[PDB]
């Protein structure tokens, strides 16, 4: 289509951006690929406070005192295969953890460690017949009672797992061990399978030995059969927390392990709800399976190896497989650095050895491309409408800025069923994968409300002091702490001035009292590495020791009002 | 145009305040995509600036803080002209000045101003070169702000101008004056600067701050500033070394030119004829003949004679920028709009001549702040583009929930009639940006092994008989463990190390790839530690293995097909 959107014209779709080793989520919009926002999730954000307010620190737990993450796999909740626009749901590679952001207010809202695992790389939602529960796959191999003792470098103990979330809940509701590794993940249209790659089913502990296999697998994790394991009480808890871990390895009837060549990486299944393609790698293949099939897989009518129903060549580094709404597919090839373009049920053909090109077009990119996505992709309502496709070398694609380049995004119009590069997007920080939302599916607030639950701990710290947030202007004095509850409506703070002592471990609680969208405030105690968004309607609060004597001036640093400089009063704190 | 197709680059650098980010952003123009992000006062998770030992060590006495509100970034100059060495940014919320090398561009020096609090203007000495930075201290504090006498007594705070040593990285001088400090810019011959003040009143709250009709802007005389410090007329506070003059009212190196009211903006005329002092609280701008002020220093004139023009433009005027014809854009920040307005004739029109000064008001969406001209701020002033950073965008981009961005507005000046053609939505509120032509910004490929950035850890390395060209070593020292490991995509040199649960952990990774952009990464998993190895870079992180067990460290950038395959294990052996 048009990719340009002038000035008073708004994109059509949202897009939902891992931040890559910046450990946040961005929105974009699309077509025009402009960053609308950065949600923080896994960073310590200096623009809102996230990870230094004490709200941000309630919501991040466990994890409160990690500042960094590498923010992987971000994907939205569906309704019989449909986005709902209710979450996007992220996890942190670095750290093994996942997020919950919530899309009315566009922050995250829960995050949980996974326990027993190292390095949650694939997430992906189940699709029907709503999101029940999220998926994400355990990378790295561990031994399950990993003290440091005899298992340390005993192999034969390391264990990955795939990791099955209550996505309503946010919490673990079981584990299934596997054999091998786990990569990437997938979930079918029905709510029967979930599939994981996996690429070091060698459990190799070097680069040599994770690639001598010529076929690892992908698992495929019946979830009836799990359901009924986990009823049925055959599980094993570890690490004294509670979490039941069942067993998938081979043997187990939870599981199905079909051979894929060669240590493959994406896992994504077809909008008909027909197939998922298994992405080669090291393979110059792509691995087709008829989710069909399973259920003989399962009952063991048919080997593995028969559901796959295609295997074609493509080219060199097959990574990752988007589809569009009439039976194409397009695979990224990382070392011939193309897009490919093949059909499907010609491909079948080709398997069954019929001489029928199932390639319909390759296109260049620049370079070296990762994931690939398309305008609804994941869902039914794929549109066929915008493919794209995450590169991660811009060589010259864009002026030069030193020895860090920026990744390429770029946008391909598919909307032709011929493929047209339109748009080169610099982004920063190797964004791993995304997804693009139609714009009706999604419908945020412009307030916030009072009893949000995302600061209701700090409401009820207050109303034990006897303080009322929508009214109060307050100094709460408890032994060498002080709790200082101020309202704001621009262009003032409701207190010009408090006073402290050297040494007071001092919490600010700031209510925004604005009632007119946009109009954000923030507090900032000067030379403390303090600040924070205080939005409308919304309650913030920082904890910060004053050790600092003499006059500390606050203020309001977001630019809410023309007399916004003015916004400012003194911290005034007293030597000893 | 604005359009930059595939394959085609744009044709200027923007650098862009990350606003309260605390980064600093470069930008493509006219396409207004993000080329990079700068760390600078915030914790990056990308990089690992802010974790780091190499960042720490630039931090100094603020590494410990991990927040900052990124202002007013600016470019080296030589005769009025950018020169791509250095980009000076201020942090407002800490009181800090850094330097990014644009070599490499990364931040490679910072500096806490001693004596202050809240930087905000901050601009560079444009003739003959960037000798000095300039920033202003904006809020008022005593000199001995110790929580004793002096905590609530407003006679005794005051606010500071400061002079940066822009090659040393130090504060060369500091001048104490009456009234606040808020903008800042230099002349075109390297005799002075000049601030605005919106608190001339010293006032403690809003209303008092508001209540002077006229505030002022305060000129600095840098050649009587340079005479009294070497007289020794200067005072030290606070233990530090630091000069302090003294440009209270009725001192000979300063002088103060009333202006209405509560003004922000001061911006000097490409052609160094003139500034412009942006009213805020008054419709008006005050233009400033900067030729006059030699005469005010020497009294032949009053300061007042110094202004030449003061037009009414419309309501909330912020910030002006200039073409290459004489025109100035100057920000209404009530109206949401941009006037367009001619210098000479309003000065015509001050004078008395029927003549209208005013060419356009441009609506914009909604509520500007700064405006920025393509090259505006020298003498290569081209009068292409005018980007207008607005703060409010209510409807011009798809709803996001209750924090909304703001819109950095692309304006074709290059014709008669200004043209809106890009809105560009952007986070956290940039305060001020500069744009600079490609050709005067020329970065390196590939860092090298005697970069100053990383110089004490590679005299680490040699201090532990470890030459980090060559070597995968483990050292240990006590409950300190050194771990030095090259990186050349898709290994590692160590595949495994083993330490003690609680020992502290010191990763030095050194990059031996030697093709530009295959950047490297180290991350431990769980441990909260990520960061960036480049090409020919050394990076190290410390951490206390407090975890017992198998802990995984992998190359979290796609350095290669087969970078998910490098990575290796940290053995944390139980105690
Ligand atoms: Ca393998
Ligand atoms: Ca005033």
């Amino acid at each position: 289509a048009s990719a340009v959107v002038h000035p008073g014209e708004l994109d059509e779709y949202y897009g939902f951006w891992s931040g890559g080793h910046s450990g946040e989520v961005r929105i974009l919009g699309i077509p025009s690929m402009r960053e609308l926002m950065r949600i923080p999730v896994f960073n310590i954000d200096s623009a809102t406070g996230w990870g230094i307010t004490n709200e941000s620190k309630r919501i991040k737990g466990d994890s409160a005192h990690l500042m960094t993450g590498d923010s992987h796999h971000p994907h939205m909740s569906m309704t019989d295969g449909s986005y709902n626009g209710k979450y996007v749901f992220i996890n942190d590679k670095a750290n093994s953890r996942v997020a919950r952001i919530r899309c009315d207010v566009m922050k995250t809202d829960k995050m949980i460690t996974i326990p027993n695992v190292q390095a949650i790389h694939g997430l992906r939602v189940q699709k029907v017949p709503y999101t029940k529960y999220v998926i994400c796959n355990g990378e790295f191999e561990i031994p399950m009672n990993n003290d440091g003792k005899a298992s340390l470098e005993d192999v034969s103990t390391y264990r990955s797992l795939f990791n099955v979330i209550d996505a309503e809940k946010m919490e673990v509701a079981f584990q299934v061990m596997v054999d091998g590794n786990l990569d990437n993940t997938d979930a079918d249209y029905d709510g029967k399978y979930f599939f994981s790659t996996c690429y070091n089913s060698e459990m190799g502990m070097n680069l040599g030995e994770m690639i001598t296999a010529e076929r690892d697998h992908v698992v495929v994790f019946s979830l009836e059969r799990c359901l009924a394991a986990l009823k049925a009480g055959k599980f094993t808890n570890y690490n004294g927390n509670k979490v039941p871990v069942l067993d998938g390895r081979k043997g187990s009837d939870l599981t199905r392990y079909i051979p894929v060549p060669k240590s493959p990486h994406g896992i994504n299944t077809a909008p008909d709800g027909k197939y998922f393609v298994a992405n080669g790698k090291l393979s110059p293949t792509v691995s087709v399976v008829e989710i069909a099939r399973l259920d003989d897989v399962f009952s063991g009518k048919i080997q593995p190896r028969d559901a796959i129903v295609a295997e074609p060549e493509l080219g060199l580094g097959p990574l990752h497989t988007a589809f569009d709404n009439k039976g194409n597919a397009f695979t990224t090839l990382f070392l011939d650095s193309q897009i490919a373009k093949w059909n499907i049920q010609d491909a079948i053909k080709a398997y069954n050895g019929e001489k029928v090109n199932y390639l319909r077009q390759k296109l260049d990119v620049h370079y070296q491309p990762g994931h690939n996505h398309t305008s609804q992709g994941e869902t039914r309502d794929t549109d066929g409408k915008w493919l794209v496709v995450l590169c991660k070398f811009s060589k010259d694609r864009f002026l030069p800025v030193g020895p860090l380049r920026p990744e390429n995004d770029q946008l391909i119009d598919i909307s032709g069923d011929e493929m047209k590069l339109v748009h080169d997007g610099p982004t920063f920080a190797e964004p791993h994968d995304c997804m693009i939302v139609h714009r009706s599916k999604v419908k945020p607030q412009k307030l916030w409300t009072r009893d949000d639950p995302m600061f209701a701990d700090t409401v009820a710290m207050a109303k034990q002091d006897g303080v009322t947030l929508e009214m109060d202007n307050k100094v709460i004095r408890d032994g060498n702490k002080v709790r200082v509850y101020m309202t704001s409506i621009a262009p003032n703070f409701g207190m010009n001035e408090f006073k402290v002592k050297l040494g007071d471990e001092v919490t600010v609680v700031v209510t925004n009292l604005d009632q007119v969208e946009d109009v954000t405030h923030g507090f900032c105690m000067t030379n403390h590495g303090v600040q924070m968004e205080v939005a409308p309607q919304a309650t913030a609060s920082v904890t910060f020791i004053a050790n600092k004597p003499g006059v500390q001036w606050y203020y309001c640093n977001w630019f809410c009002h023309a007399l916004h400089m003015e916004m400012r009063g003194r911290m005034l704190v007293e030597a000893l």
